């Protein structure tokens, strides 16, 4: 409305200086059994332009009121402040409005005094409590997690990432627990004068940063530290039987080395004199970049070498490169709004690989980086209701909206476009360009124009040839949604670019001030030799790269480092699958899994046809790499998602039971009988996929290999049989394919659990029972706190929804308790948009199209938040599987059994 | 409305006295590939009141124009009728409308001639047809289903049963195809002029008889005959290969002892010359009672000694039975209107018992009638939305609500009626008082107040003393809807009884005269001894007969022969669980059978504790007899389908699994390791129903047993080594169990079946399968009239309703073609009444109480038909069951944890 006070955007007629914040938490649940923290609070701000009011961010916060009032003011520097006329809360806005009598002066210096109290709650937002157990005693930790818009459930601020200000923070806790926050105390702590029980610990004044990357942590965990080559002290903190157990020691070996060096190649050194990893049982995200404090869940911090996998230590690594990179794009400099996201997170999304490449070298998980961040994007990305990679600010106003922005797109995207940038321009150019740009912006806010710039400079002073500026390039990337399907004709060598749409008929509504095309650098090889790049400029070229003769083949986008797909026609398809079943090893693996995801996804948008995408994976007979078995089945999920209740699967099965018997065999004989595991990484992931693969699918021999390991545990339930990498799956299969008896002895070993990653594997493999009345008492399980924790709640339900059988109880249970569901749980947070997204992927029926539509229409006035989008993203999806399965159901079952033999 | 033609009731101005019925099938698709039929049929009426409109019923004919009308009247006896003005056809009330320029003359005789073409299609209703298939070659067959309103769709007459006429039928068949009627053919067949390829049968003038027991079949069938004692040729007609391979031999074994049983009984002679009982490929019901002519389903009449199973044997017997004895009540006597449907169906569903014991002494069936009948039509009786006996004539117009009242509560409740009536009148009365109704009202429709008077003539002469006239002892039980509940305490002695409902919420909207009190015969027995009998004509009386002293115990309702339930004070009923476990024998089998039964359906009716209920069922880890453990597993169903989808089941299993072990253990002592069968029939089906139980809850040895036993005959497909009692459960626990080769190792089977019984065991097996894909695939084979026959359509989806996994499915299915169903199979072979009650009994949870609502609200324009009322039982028992299961979950899980250790 055109009262200020009735905006999302907070006005910038105050700028903050410096914040003085006291906190002090309450461990103990009060005389009402509600844990609340009181604080205080004096915010320091110049009045830029002149008003009479002043708006300032409180969400859920009781003011007691002083001087007659909520808040007090007071002038710096020979100031007046006027009389304060009377201060209001609005909920919907969350702000907290303080009309005065008079108008400030411009350019000058006041402050704001505000005395408050709020609730620790669980809510894992804000500054919130979690808790564990040691023996037989409860333990509470008062943790924050200010991430988008909660650092005015804290304090009142000015919760704005452009809004940067120093804060000076102070914790009065219990004198036995630690207090930790963004920078190192000052001095020792000492006795609050009204009980000697209470300590008081001031810390140092934090730089200029924004408000969300604040920590304000109490309790008794302990640490192992060590200083790392550049001067900066890490530590890790995690529970007293976490670190006497040394599960903190992988993360303390590869923390230290990964930020000297971020700081050694980007020649920024880390500013801060200390950095704390610290793990939290309770914890709503993967981790927290809070600057100096990086708060982590337990199972993304912690590693047992002797029960957690390969996998679990890729995750462990993976986050703190991603963490640690944060600490340059995201700290050091920030976004000026939310909707530049892919600035920070993006960013980090792409550096988090290469600080896993320095901390394991022999991992190679930069070649992962294709599956895991490309092609997962591009599945959301082909959507008409998609959104740009920087939406213009205008269209993110309300948290939830900011919310919402922490999707596949931001971090998939951003990394992938980053990826394709650093391609085609090198990485020397592309390292200097971001060095210019940190050292210039430091402190400071950002926008994608800054960028652009800096790295134009560095080309320019590199001297790199583009056909056009780097801006006008990487606007077709960043300023409109989608990705270029590419279609070579081969016979005249001629590319055509147009943009790909999952279903060619869904209409798009966002008007592109490009009109939908791209610049598209194009690297090809011919019959297996690199050939001269290419630049894309119109919507269709025609040049002699692209052009066969004879036997010879093109494949575009080696190692897939455009972000784009590609189409060929079917004379080169012929030639493509003539030379996998012949040589496949000609082809590279990233080539052969970009063949199999590419043909899979044009099949699905109606390009090419399904018998096609089908004959593109008659060649994993001989195929023993990780990644096209991985492509293969990831595309092959749609498969069965589209057809796993329908006369398909049985066929379908059993042509997976023919192209995985094979491998799994060799697995056999490379295994030493499921002895041993692969020295190398992909090979261990491959074994493990064929080990699933081949034993949902029904092989007899891997159904009965872990049933016997299942059994043999259970006969020792100490000492486990059951490698860790094979765990996870084993189980699954062992709770699949048996009864009560294992579900109520995985349930048992669940709850003694002691280390994250095994209740986490025991979790997901609960909801692998085909028994109906087992799968409802897991559903009635989930929503108790006390027995699953709430930030591993709305996962659980989507494994729940994951079997075959849950499907029907999730999608009723979704319907029933909605409205529940809202209020807690995913709310605004990220994980709504994934149980919605998981309960309703499985729609291809007219039938479940209405049911959706009921669903939206029934719950208009409840709202959907953060799952407004990916509600919507699901219809278009559904109306699309409706058109799909009609149309490709028939033949594919046909192919299935023509080949089933 | 005022118009005649648009009121469903004929009117009374017109009364027909013959008919000459010619029919020609067609039994090849012509030009349009539709299979017809030709005929021409005069009509013989008497003008009872003057009126200048005929109002016939027509159904699905099309009249050639002769004279430029539909119809040509001519005068009878000198009569001059007036000539047509127009004929109209009217569908929603089927009558074919002749106006008259002018009026007839009161007292006058008139014909009426018209020639039609009908269509031979396969919906099971008037003049259908029915394929099978001998060798390569495909045979149809021309038969007929006039029960209900479809005797018009055949030829056009005054369809109602009071509209009794004399009929001479024609029919014109091909040269080699052998034409049976209701009589003997009228001389030898003549080639038909027109085409000698063609012949024409005149069959004997039928006598006065109703309309919808005509019979018309053409086929090329073979028979086995003989000649009764009561000299009647008795002819059992089947299939060529059926009756090759002597499959009618224990239908011609039984049939004609059983007629001259009927006949010596109730001392009236069959009054035709020949009985035929003809089994057909394809038809709706268990079998009709055509006069002369009785038509069966294969199972109900063909049974092979060496596949069938005792309960298909038992089955024979009895529909038989029941047919045999529908000739002497409904086709000699009939039924004003169907309003009063209970003296056909009940009566005859009362004397098929006392044939089937005839022709089975050793069998003891009538036992079985109280598990059958009486706590059968309880379960539906006990509800609001019931309707009486004898509903009011006002209420049943439409062809829908006729059908309807073919339920449980005609069939069952008269059944029961009529025992209660016998009991306390004794056999001997009984009978006499129906030998006399039958010879008064030969050829006659009666009602209710007839039996009663004859009856009560019977009672006069025999001199038998009763508190009231039989009028008025038997109008409370005729009238008026529901059972009363006799509540006992044994401390003083007092009797006081109240109309038993299963939800006390529950609101009787329908009204009773009587106001719901009922004039109760009560047996009763005290440790053993049988006692007094009693009168209970009031609310409330005290009697010393019912009043016990130190442990004396009291029983009533002794061999549950009276219709109404029995509750005890706190104290009887411990004496009586006492006395279970102590000496289970003391108590009479029925009694026991009485006491688990009543307990269970008291608990759900909230009068006495769930506890109780199952207390009463302790005492069957020593129970070997049929009727405790039967009556106990069916009122374990409705737990099951309460709590099958909940934490409740996993307990609920393991205690059936506790009480079930030494039965089935026992029996295998008694078989000799499953080689051997009991001699006793009833110990035959205690056995089945071990086996089920223990295999159903999860008793190992069951499930290798069974799966050995199908693994065997797997390999060997032509012996089945699996005797053929036991066929059923081991099919379905094998296919349960087993995978995807089971299931399409048993569809091959079905669809080579050659008999029907086994066809019948296989088809309920396939839908015990756990795999979802498997039961999709299924349930679209049940709507191919190819794969799975019409006539076992719905039955077949009820089976999947059965499955756990299925009942979604179902639920879905019916949600989303509703419409299809009811227009496709609309009225006509598929029983929407049953499909309801199948698929909503699972329903007690608030949200599916909100999808049966908005299925009612979808469907409301295209109606529900005959599933009309049970719909409306549905909602209601859903109602119950919310409230049921909210309160008892908590106590049911508890009880059965502490009792299956
Ligand atoms: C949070 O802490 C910062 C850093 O201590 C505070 O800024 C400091 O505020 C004090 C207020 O007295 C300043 O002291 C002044 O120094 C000038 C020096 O010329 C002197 O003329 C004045 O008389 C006065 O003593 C101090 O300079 C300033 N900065 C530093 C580096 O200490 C800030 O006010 C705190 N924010 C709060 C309380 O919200
Ligand atoms: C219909 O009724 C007839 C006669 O009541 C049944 O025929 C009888 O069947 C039994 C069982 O096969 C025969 O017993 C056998 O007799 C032979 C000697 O002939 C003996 O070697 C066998 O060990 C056995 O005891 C009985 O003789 C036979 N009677 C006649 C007159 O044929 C027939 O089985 C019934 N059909 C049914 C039940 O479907
Ligand atoms: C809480 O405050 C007390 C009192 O200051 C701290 O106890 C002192 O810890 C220092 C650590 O070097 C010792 O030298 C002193 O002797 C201790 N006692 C006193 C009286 O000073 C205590 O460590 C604080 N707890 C914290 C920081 O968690
Ligand atoms: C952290 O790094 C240290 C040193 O690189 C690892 O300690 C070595 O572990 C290997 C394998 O157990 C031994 O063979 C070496 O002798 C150890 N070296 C020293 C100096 O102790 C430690 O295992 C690493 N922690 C992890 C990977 O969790
Ligand atoms: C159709 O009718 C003809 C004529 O009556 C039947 O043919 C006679 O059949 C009898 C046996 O039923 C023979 O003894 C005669 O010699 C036949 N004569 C003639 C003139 O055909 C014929 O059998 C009938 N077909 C039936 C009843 O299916
Ligand atoms: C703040 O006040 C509201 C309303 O009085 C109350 O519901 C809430 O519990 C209070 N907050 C705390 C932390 O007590
Ligand atoms: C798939 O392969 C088969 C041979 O296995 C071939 O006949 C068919 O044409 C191929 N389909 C396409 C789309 O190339
Ligand atoms: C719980 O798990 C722990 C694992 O450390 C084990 O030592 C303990 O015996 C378990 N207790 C029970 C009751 O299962
Ligand atoms: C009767 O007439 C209607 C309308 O012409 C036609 O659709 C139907 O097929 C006819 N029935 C027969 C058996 O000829
Ligand atoms: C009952 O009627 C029969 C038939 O006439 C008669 O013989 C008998 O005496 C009657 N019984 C009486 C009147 O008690
Ligand atoms: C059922 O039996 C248990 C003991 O087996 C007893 O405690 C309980 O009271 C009984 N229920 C009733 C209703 O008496």
């Amino acid at each position: 409305q055109s009262k200020a006070w009735n905006r999302y955007r907070l006005p910038n007629t105050l700028k903050p200086d410096s914040y003085r914040v006291t906190l002090r938490p309450y461990l103990t649940p009060n005389d009402r059994g509600l844990y609340v923290f009181k604080g205080s609070s004096t915010v320091r701000f110049t009045c830029k332009e002149a008003t009479d009011v002043i708006i300032i961010h409180s969400k859920k916060l009781n003011y007691t009121l002083s001087q007659g009032h909520r808040v007090v003011l007071r002038g710096v520097g020979g100031s007046q402040p006027p009389d304060i006329d009377k201060t209001e809360l609005v909920e919907p806005t969350e702000y907290l409005v303080v009309h005065l009598k008079g108008s400030l002066v411009k350019d000058s210096q006041y402050e704001m005094d505000s005395e408050f109290e709020g609730e620790l709650a669980d809510d894992l937002a804000g500054f919130y409590r979690s808790e564990y157990m040691e023996g037989n005693v409860r333990k509470v930790v008062a943790t924050t997690q200010m991430q988008a818009a909660d650092a005015r459930k804290s304090f009142p601020c000015f919760d704005e990432p452009a809004m940067k200000a120093e804060f000076n923070i102070t914790l009065i806790h219990p004198k036995d627990l630690t207090a930790l926050s963004n920078m190192l105390p000052k001095g020792p702590s000492t006795p609050l004068p009204e009980d000697p029980n209470w300590n008081v610990t001031e810390f140092h004044t934090t730089p200029k940063m924004s408000t969300y990357l604040l920590a304000f942590i109490v309790s008794e965990f302990d640490y192992v530290e060590k200083q790392a080559s550049n001067g900066v002290l890490i530590r890790i903190w995690a529970r007293p039987s976490a670190i006497a157990a040394g599960h903190g020691d992988y993360a303390l070996n590869v923390t230290g080395p990964i930020l000297n060096f971020f700081a050694g190649h980007y020649d920024t050194p880390y500013p801060l004199p200390k950095s704390d990893q610290i793990g939290l049982p309770d914890f709503n995200a993967g981790a927290m970049e809070n600057w100096g404090l990086v708060t982590y869940r337990e199972n993304s911090l912690l590693f047992d070498p002797l029960s957690s996998s390969s996998s679990n230590k890729e995750r462990v690594v993976t986050v703190i490169a991603h963490e640690l990179a944060h600490q340059w794009f995201g700290n050091l400099v920030t976004i000026e709004w939310w909707n530049d996201l892919w600035l920070n997170e993006g960013f980090a999304s792409y550096v988090e690989y290469l600080g896993a490449d320095y901390a394991e070298p022999t991992w190679n998980l930069k070649d992962l980086m294709v599956l895991n961040d490309v092609y997962r994007v591009m599945a959301v990305d082909a959507l008409a209701s998609s959104h740009p990679l920087s939406t213009p600010a205008s269209e993110i106003n309300t948290p939830a909206q900011i919310s919402e922005l922490f999707d596949a797109i931001s971090y998939s995207k951003g990394a992938s476009v980053l990826r394709m940038l650093s391609s085609f321009l090198s990485e020397d150019v592309f390292k200097q360009g971001l060095a210019s740009y940190l050292h210039t912006f430091a402190y400071q806010n950002t926008i994608y124009l800054n960028l652009w710039d800096h790295l134009q400079e560095a080309v320019n002073n590199r001297s790199i040839q583009l056909p056009t500026t780097v801006r006008d390039i990487m606007n077709r990337w960043t300023l409109q949604m989608g990705f270029p399907v590419i279609t070579v004709d081969t016979s005249t060598g001629t590319l055509s670019q147009e943009h790909f749409l999952l279903d060619p008929d869904s209409n798009v509504t966002r008007p592109s001030e490009f009109n939908y095309v791209w610049i598209v650098p194009i690297t090809s090889i011919r019959d297996g030799r690199q050939q001269q790049d290419y630049w894309l400029i119109d919507v269709r070229a025609q040049n002699d790269l692209f052009s066969t003769s004879g036997n010879e083949w093109v494949l575009l986008n080696l190692n897939v480092t455009g972000y784009y797909r590609v189409n060929y026609d079917e004379e080169n398809w012929r030639k493509i699958q003539t030379q996998l079943q012949r040589d496949h090893s000609a082809i590279p693996v990233i080539n052969r899994a970009q063949i199999i995801n590419d043909a899979f996804n044009l099949a699905s948008a109606h390009k090419v046809p399904v018998t096609l995408a089908l004959n593109n994976t008659l060649f994993l007979i001989e195929e023993r790499q990780y990644m096209p078995w991985e492509a293969a089945l990831s595309s092959l999920s749609y498969f069965k998602l589209m057809f796993d209740r329908s006369e398909v699967y049985g066929p379908m099965k059993n042509y997976l039971k023919k192209q995985v018997t094979p491998l799994f065999i060799h697995f056999r004989n490379n295994t030493n009988n499921w002895r041993e595991i692969p020295e190398n990484l992909m090979d261990q992931y491959s074994e493990v996929n064929a080990i699933s693969t081949a034993c949902s699918n029904g092989v007899p021999e891997c159904e009965e290999m872990v049933s016997g390991l299942f059994k043999q545990w259970m006969e020792n339930p100490n000492n486990n049989p059951i490698h860790p990498n094979l765990r996870s799956t084993v189980y699954c299969n062992a709770i699949a394919q048996g009864g009560e008896e294992e579900w109520d002895f995985a349930w048992e070993q669940f709850r003694n659990a002691t280390l994250v990653n095994e209740a986490d594997k025991l979790r997901a493999a609960l909801a692998c029972s085909k028994e109906l009345w087992i799968l409802n008492r897991y559903l009635s399980y989930t929503l108790n706190p006390d027995l699953i924790r709430k930030q591993d709640a709305t996962s659980t339900i989507i494994s729940i929804t994951n079997n075959v059988i849950g499907q029907g109880l999730v999608w009723d249970f979704v319907q029933s308790n909605w409205k529940k569901l809202f209020n807690d749980y995913g709310g605004g947070s990220f994980s709504f948009s994934n149980l919605i997204q998981a309960v309703t992927r499985r729609f291809s029926t007219e039938y479940e199209l209405q049911q959706l539509e009921q669903f939206k229409k029934d719950n208009e006035e409840t709202g959907f938040g953060s799952g407004t989008r990916a509600l919507e993203q699901a219809l278009e999806k559904t109306k699309a599987n409706i058109k799909w399965v009609k149309e490709n159901k028939e033949v594919v079952l046909q192919w299935f059994t023509e080949n089933s033999k």
